[PDB]
């Protein structure tokens, strides 16, 4: 068991003694390096530190962060533990891996008596923390005990340090920050006031920069504290027109924040009034008195608003996005939004979809009550989908008081809109490349969504968005579920895909409503060609064994171009056994085995007689599939020879010709050669 | 210009010029188009009784709505001057008219803490327990329904709350649509005194103390998180308060108290029946160094390991990181320890993290850093670029900018090493094409986005679990507008990356960077690669398009597609009939340089040569293409079985015998009709 440590937790000294002479006193638990000696000091039991020191336990023994029970004594504050441990210590200024000494830890925990003790015993008071190189290269570390004490707001400790212990007031950390900055970050107003005063009077630089390139003055304004502002403005060397990183001056902030008194005070100390359109800002705040004051001085007449270079990307939403960028709005975290019909994209079962700006990027913002189960499902699924390239990009979510804003990539059109706009783009008898692109993206999207452990549960055309560059994206995961719990619910996504296949192949002419009321067989019968029929079938009957059946369907002839289909038929028809009509051969046994129900039964009679007619000078063309493939191959090769120019005009584009005359041909060949060596002739 | 001068005049509050213009005909119901502000609206807002009088004299409607639906009446409530309200009331149809968010003059009086105005409106029929009725979008997400009481409590207007409760019969346990009462509102006010005062009042009139605010927080929990003993005692004086209520994350008031290092409040909570099996409080106190509370917890008083990482390489450490306790920096859980370190960098290093409970790589910068700003800037614009590493977000802890990125398994370097033994020595390298086409897309799209990377190298290229390749490290990136010809450096580095990847990682990138352009070209194993690299060092003119055009280059064509193209060209009628006139042969008959297929008939095996002259093949390119076509068609016929064995795989044969052939044809037919014979790109 080796449960000594255990006993020290319970602090029962009899079991400890009993088992120092029955386990190791320097035994460190592997996770964090805690020794019983470390643990003893932490809980402040003099009896246990004594007992353990009487069994040789090293008081310079380091735990994971480099902490010795000595340094931990500084935290606990008890001076008689420090006394007990000091005689087995090489340096009193030994620091853990982040540069913390027992003295700093005394300053941090506001342990006044411990601080004095360590002062008398040689503790360095202006020691900056030396940390590991990772932390150094990002300018962390270098903080003093003064800074620690100021931050924590220990008024006691600051004063002692400054006056008794010669603490350096304008000591900087690696970020370039002095104790004054640290002081102003404390949430307690009095403590902060007290500590600022002390620090200021010893000569702390008042034009330092903290986080965000903010001065102490600006920190004070953002704190909304007249008192700290006056204290700071009593110094005459302070720069009042210093700007933070975003270019805001202390005054500007003051007006913005609706701080009449502090604004006035700032103006009466030489704060320039051309750091923003202050009147406008006061006006909008309904700060009538401050308006008047600012008007009296009239310093809102010399300031040009920036002329507006941000260029929206969306064309449909461009104009409104420009307006939204232009106007003033408060932020909800990283999100700028305004709930007005001008910026509304669409209605939803909760909250609607509005244009927004998120980290200055244009976005669609889907809104939910912050309670919402649906909002939680959406955000959950989106958070798992960031790798899925055919899912609408998720920027992030911002909660306000009572509303979950989900920010998504802005797309131009819905699938429905898009199909309508592009309905005239192909003449009736021309290949629909677009349908393939759309549907392959959806297959990938849903495939990947399933791999992610999610099922959509409401696939329909309103949930499918098209971007400026014709890319298609799946959206709306408010009804999604983790399928793991109920794996056969995936089937419903696949069914909806099946309806989407038809919807898209029909270029939006049949409504999705219509298609949802149809039975599986009605949908299949509605399919214009055999490839589509076969494809949809496989989606409505996916099989319990349906891991990644979506990905296998991307190889289906539906996704083959008409050139590739023709190319495949040609390549099969160039197999030597088809050319030599070797009926015994493997290929012909795959294609024509045994012994009329196909559109290419007696195919020679259905092709124009001249072509056939002139297609016969070499024993002849018979009505086998074999011979049709041969025919396709031969025409393929010779159609463009100059002597065949009449043939060419009768036929037109050969791929189109054969598929139209023989709609089942491509599918028939695919089926016969599917899992064979001749699969090699299929498209890429 | 006239109404504009009126409006303008009212701003300056020059009453003479207003008068002048009302009689000179100017309209006082003129609304500016942006926000709907009338001179009457504007007058009230700035509190000039003289101007509201003058304008009301001239028929100016006091029920005139601006963009949010607010009437100058409602705005008077904000101004809180009673004599404006007096002046406007005799034309008002309803005193409880609200703007589009449901705000009445009375609410606005409560909101701005305007005591005198509140009284006036009370006497004149203002409804005191009016909930805001807002538009249906806002309603469907349960916003709105707030009262003047709630407004006053939130704002912490102690005056107004008191009057409302006592004088004006305000309902204390009135709820908004979220289900919040004024108590919740009250506890959100940052000023301790005001909050204390208002809570007391509200509690004594019988405000429900078991209500839910944001985050499913009770009032009790809000008080704990505020760190305010006083507000906690007030709340715990009620005995019907549920002390073991949990917020959304399942944290109890006590738990929070221990977690936050609030000894006194923790003790008080235990002494009121707060159950001690809500978390491992001792451990928590222990870690806080809260010795006394430890002791107290010991004298008074978890397993759920189900999180599975996706990364296999990083899985075990990610499990540890998930398991341990760390404080959050916003949405980021991170621990700076060697165990969780992925790699070293120019500043901060790369560590494993959890971001919204998703595993991520975290790149660290000084929050000041120009470099960290460049990275975050470029990433924020790159979210559409599928071949750029996914950007989750950035969290600042106040001294350090944490940039969180998708965690990938391997670097390009590592990946090439792991897969170096997979292919036989001379196999076609499909993998190099995939990797490089992804990079071409990534950098192409990055340029289209206005950014250039400036430090493209194999350590900046990452491979995910599913063999996808991603560009990362935008710390030295720039908006290229600033110097457009610095794009060329990305293109050059791409050129070195082409070689690096074609050489399967065997040549170091260092090595390649020290070579001159001509040495790089000479080091290239084939003509496709040579030509491609050349075009990267000597680019065209289209920034975010050249790269996309180069995806059509024969380097990216499979060996089958190359062979297919040469066959299809060689089946053009004019090549077969040897029509020297013809357009195709004119395009193929260029001064020139010595090509490896000059007198090609002499260096193709003599048996094949003879068998193929099946009765005159000349040393033209035309005739070579014809040869390729014919062999293509007949190679598998049974009578050619000896030919087949000599040749082996025909694509490989021709490219190896004639390394410049594919390139030569590409170049001759590039921008012609016969481009149609190229593979679909
Ligand atoms: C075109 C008129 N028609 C009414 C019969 C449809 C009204 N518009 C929409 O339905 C609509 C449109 C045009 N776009 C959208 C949704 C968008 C949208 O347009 N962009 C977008 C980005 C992300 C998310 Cl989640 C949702 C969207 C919606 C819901
Ligand atoms: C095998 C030792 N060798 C260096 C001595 C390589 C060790 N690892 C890496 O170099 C490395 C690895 C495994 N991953 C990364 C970088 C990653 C990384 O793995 N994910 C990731 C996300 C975003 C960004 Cl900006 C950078 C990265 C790096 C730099």
């Amino acid at each position: 068991e080796e449960m000594l440590t255990q006993a020290v937790q319970e602090a029962d000294i009899e079991q400890v003694r009993q088992l120092l002479e029955r386990a190791d006193a320097n035994f460190q638990e592997e996770e964090w390096g805690w020794s019983p000696l470390h643990s003893a000091v932490q809980m402040d039991s003099e009896d246990l530190v004594a007992l353990l020191l009487k069994h040789g336990a090293d008081p310079c023994l380091r735990k994971r962060n480099g902490a010795t029970p000595f340094i931990i004594a500084g935290i606990t504050g008890n001076v008689r533990l420090l006394q007990l441990l000091l005689p087995n210590v090489e340096d009193v200024n030994e620091c853990d891996v982040n540069g913390f000494t027992a003295f700093m830890e005394a300053a941090v925990y506001g342990r006044v008596e411990a601080l004095r003790f360590l002062y008398e015993n040689g503790a360095d008071v202006n020691m900056h923390r030396k940390t590991k190189q990772d932390q150094e290269r990002i300018r962390k570390g270098g903080a003093t005990a003064l800074m620690d004490a100021a931050e924590k707001g220990h008024v006691g400790v600051v004063t002692i340090l400054l006056h008794a212990m010669k603490a350096e007031v304008d000591a900087r950390d690696n970020m370039g920050r002095n104790a004054l900055v640290y002081a102003l970050l404390n949430p307690d107003d009095g403590k902060a006031k007290a500590i600022t005063r002390l620090l200021l009077d010893h000569g702390a630089d008042v034009n330092v920069r903290g986080e965000g390139s903010k001065t102490p003055l600006i920190l004070a304004v953002e704190r909304k504290n007249l008192d700290l502002v006056q204290m700071l403005l009593e110094q005459e060397q302070i720069e009042v027109n210093d700007t933070d990183r975003e270019g805001k001056t202390a005054l500007l902030l003051a007006v913005e924040l609706r701080l009449e008194e502090i604004a006035k005070l700032l103006c009466h100390r030489g704060a320039s009034t051309n750091c923003g359109d202050l009147v406008a800002i006061a006006r909008r705040n309904y700060d009538s008195d401050l308006v008047k004051f600012l008007r009296l001085h009239k310093a809102g007449e010399d300031f040009r608003p920036p002329a507006e270079n941000w260029k929206p990307q969306s064309s449909r939403w461009g104009e409104a996005l420009k307006h939204l960028h232009r106007i003033w709005r408060p932020m909800i975290g990283k999100l700028k939004i305004f709930i007005d019909e001008e910026y509304k994209i669409a209605d939803t079962a909760e909250g609607g979809i509005y244009l927004g700006l998120y980290e200055d990027q244009e976005v669609a913002v889907k809104r939910f009550s912050e309670g919402s189960t649906r909002g939680q499902q959406e955000v959950s699924c989106l958070q798992s989908s960031r790798a899925n390239d055919n899912v609408v990009t998720f920027y992030g979510s911002e909660s306000d008081g009572s509303c979950l804003h989900v920010c998504l990539a802005l797309c131009e059109y819905t699938l429905q809109e898009h199909l309508a706009n592009h309905r005239g783009d192909a003449v009736p008898n021309e290949e629909d490349e677009s349908a393939r692109n759309i549907l392959s993206s959806l297959f990938k999207a849903i495939g990947e969504l399933h791999r992610s452990g999610y099922s959509h549960q409401d696939l329909q055309p309103q949930n499918i968005l098209i971007d400026s560059k014709n890319g298609t994206f799946l959206a709306d995961f408010d009804k999604s579920i983790k399928w793991a719990e109920d794996p056969q619910k995936i089937k419903r996504d696949l069914e909806a895909l099946g309806l989407l296949v038809l919807y898209v192949v029909k270029k939006g002419d049949i409504s999705f409503e219509t298609l949802k009321n149809q039975s599986f067989e009605e949908v299949i019968q509605g399919s214009p060609d055999e490839e589509t029929r076969d494809l949809i079938h496989h989606l409505f009957h996916p099989g319990d064994n349906v891991e990644d059946r979506l990905s296998s369907l991307l190889a289906h002839p539906f996704f083959w171009s008409w050139e590739s289909r023709y190319r495949t038929l040609r390549d099969v028809g160039n197999e030597s056994d088809i050319k030599t009509r070797n009926q015994n051969s493997r290929i012909l046994q795959l294609l024509q085995p045994g012994t009329l129900s196909t559109s290419f039964a007696q195919w020679t009679t259905k092709i124009d007689s001249f072509v056939m007619e002139e297609m016969n000078a070499y024993n002849l063309y018979q009505d086998t599939l074999g011979d049709l493939l041969k025919f396709i191959r031969n025409l393929g090769e010779h159609i463009n020879e100059q002597k065949n120019k009449k043939m060419k005009s009768i036929i037109g584009e050969p791929s189109q010709y054969f598929q139209e005359k023989f709609p089942d041909l491509v599918m028939y060949v695919y089926t016969k050669l599917q899992n064979t060596e001749y699969m090699k002739h299929f498209p890429k």
